[PDB]
């Protein structure tokens, strides 16, 4: 497993990260994900089955503006 790190805007309550983190965990290659209401980022421990862009899309869909910062 790789890590992707992406900036998640919009989020302003725990329900939000719950929803995000759960959705990500549900995709396929996501094994773990460590989301932190400090710097408004999402950190996703995935493997090659999943796609960072999909991850962004999923968060867009979930209803938060977000952008891919790094793939490590």
């Amino acid at each position: 497993a790789r890590e992707v790190i992406l900036a998640v805007h919009g989020m302003t309550c725990s329900a939000c990260t719950n929803t995000i983190n759960t959705q990500l965990r549900a995709l396929k290659g996501v094994t773990k994900c460590d989301i932190s209401l400090v710097t408004n980022e999402c950190q996703v421990t995935y493997d090659n089955e999943v796609t960072a862009d999909s991850i962004k899309e999923i968060i867009e869909d979930c209803g938060f503006d977000c952008e891919i910062l790094r793939d490590s």
